[PDB]
């Protein structure tokens, strides 16, 4: 088999050719290049044996899968193509990286490589990959060809393009392409081309994909941008005695904090249930559903995606739950949980600080490790409400991992009431897992309610 003989015509190709030189969109029956958000091409029928890919096909579902997961994404990837024998696979590897190649090289002006580097994917319900920009020295085309039963915009899956902001960050999505079969999508890689395969909401299907890059010349990114750092503060002096008003009077107990700590020095991460007074938790709660808390999208979508609320308008219930893990007396109770010294009066410049937000998660948001993910010496603190019905398979957990490893090192669980605490170590990075569409069996048991709140505090010695 081969590529499509159309694409290959002398004077459409020369047609292509001057877009990609001028940049320039074209549009044509059997090609559409645009050049917004960034220069992106659309090839249907890319090839023309319906033999061959049904053959194709079955030699991909006939591979052996394995799952892929972190941060950035949840799918199936094949056994190595580039290891493969069999015949239509063999034929591929050949069509992609020596015949489209010349093609592509010739159109682009790029000295392409040979280089194979490509593979099988096949995203069911929940599986999705998040924004990124595809970065890494030598990829310069990256390439798509879709594979999927008929498909369309509900079924999700779609391959969505970002804009950029005036920080060379990803905004919002301005072009969203629906995959079909024979379909092959390319694309430039550059510092702006940031997409992501949205989840596929498709609980019977599956969209399976051939997907790589074709190497060509390292360029230089321009210097990545830094965020400015998030302002931290002392405790609060306390004036009016507060832990007794809100938390389970089992942890101010003597006896219990020792226990506690003990456990707490051998792992470096404990979970303390029904830590809030029951009557406070639901006055929390029943203030996160109708007191008119104010929530705002954070940003921007390869760092982050999720809600916090303005602290300064908040119902004054919630104002005071901010107020008691800024305060002395839990600095003080956080020393005696960990042995770490929160506060002057613990045991033996320096002065201990914290920052705070009150957060809501619902489908859809998450949290992505980023060139810039600082790692600290630094004590986490979760209280989670509303999330009862909770299941990690719906996404929202917190997980820790060590520095450039596969290792995860642990995993926090949304839990109602329930306090976790994590000291973490300086080659120690976290995320919250991309919130997937099976947590809408939530509403089968409280219907009244989207999603989740926390309050996330971190505390430095
Ligand atoms: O398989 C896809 O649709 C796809 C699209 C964009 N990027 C990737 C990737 O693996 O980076 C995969
Ligand atoms: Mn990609």
């Amino acid at each position: 088999a081969e590529f499509s003989d159309a694409v290959t015509e002398e004077t459409l190709k020369k047609q292509v050719a001057e877009a990609w030189s001028r940049r320039t969109p074209f549009s044509h029956e059997v090609i559409v290049m645009d050049m917004d958000p960034f220069l992106h091409c659309v090839i249907p029928n890319f090839i023309q044996s319906q033999d061959f890919l049904e053959g194709l096909q079955k030699e991909l579902m006939n591979l052996d899968f394995h799952e892929k997961y972190n941060d950035l994404y949840k799918f199936q990837q094949s056994d190595d193509l580039k290891k493969r024998r069999e015949p239509h696979i063999s034929t591929l590897r050949k069509i992609l990286f020596e015949d489209f190649r010349s093609w592509l090289s010739d159109i682009s002006k790029i000295d392409l490589e040979s280089t194979i580097d490509m593979s099988c994917a096949k995203y069911e319900f929940t599986d999705a990959l998040l924004c990124h920009d595809d970065e890494l020295e030598g990829r310069r085309i990256a390439f798509i060809l879709y594979l999927v039963p008929p498909w369309d915009r509900s079924m999700g899956g779609t391959l969505d393009l970002y804009s950029i902001d005036e920080h060379f960050q990803p905004k919002q999505i301005v072009k969203s392409l629906i995959p079909s079969w024979n379909k092959l999508v390319f694309f430039e890689v550059s510092p702006v081309s940031f997409h992501q395969v949205s989840e596929v909401l498709s609980e019977e299907k599956s969209r399976l994909s051939i997907s790589g890059w074709f190497h060509g010349p390292s360029l230089t990114r321009p210097p990545n941008y830094f965020e400015p750092p998030i302002p931290r503060s002392p405790h609060i002096p306390q004036d009016h005695e507060i832990l007794y008003d809100w938390i389970n009077p089992t942890y101010l107990d003597m006896d219990y904090q020792v226990q506690i700590q003990e456990e707490f020095e051998e792992s470096s991460e404990i979970l303390l249930k029904e830590f809030l007074k029951p009557e406070k938790f639901t006055k929390v709660c029943e203030a996160l559903e109708h007191g008119h808390v104010e929530w705002s999208s954070r940003g921007p979508p390869n760092k982050r995606f999720y809600e916090k609320a303005e602290e300064s308008k908040l119902p004054e219930i919630l104002k005071e739950c901010m107020k008691l893990f800024r305060s002395e007396a839990l600095f003080l109770l956080l020393s005696n949980f960990t042995g770490l010294k929160l506060h002057f009066l613990a045991p033996s410049s320096s002065v201990p600080m914290c920052q705070g937000e009150l957060r809501h998660w619902k489908t859809g948001h998450y949290t992505l490790i980023h060139d810039h993910s600082k790692a600290e010496f630094a004590l986490d603190l979760i209280l989670y409400c509303g999330c009862e019905g909770w299941e990690p398979e719906y996404g929202g957990f917190t997980s820790y991992i060590a520095k450039g490893e596969d290792e995860e090192l642990l995993t926090v669980n949304p839990e109602s009431n329930s306090l976790a605490l994590v000291y973490r170590d300086r080659e120690t990075l976290k995320f919250v897992k991309h919130i997937n569409h099976r947590s809408l069996e939530q509403k089968k048991t409280f219907p009244n309610r989207t999603g989740f709140w926390d309050f996330s505090f971190i505390y430095y010695e």
